[PDB]
């Protein structure tokens, strides 16, 4: 629900990142002395951020799954800082 949410508006900020990169228009305006493309991509950038950290912890904690590896202090202490 509210994760997907997130994830949804995540998507969204990356498909106007992508859009503002592929069409110079909305380069043109610009706020904060900043062009409004840079801060949209900073948004994006802050959600797709929080994304894949997440992604990128559940593709380790996959990994160490199959890794040979099976320390039972080493998994502990993984699954603690995850």
């Amino acid at each position: 629900t509210l994760a997907l949410i997130e994830s949804a508006f995540f998507v969204v900020i990356l498909s106007a990142l992508v859009a503002s990169l592929t069409i110079n228009v909305l380069k043109h305006h610009t706020f904060w002395g900043l062009e409004v493309w840079k801060w949209c991509v900073l948004v994006m950038v802050i959600f797709s951020g929080m994304l894949v950290t997440n992604w990128f912890m559940r593709l380790i904690v996959f990994l160490i799954e199959t890794n040979f590896l099976l320390r039972r202090k080493v998994l502990y202490f993984v699954h603690g800082l995850k």
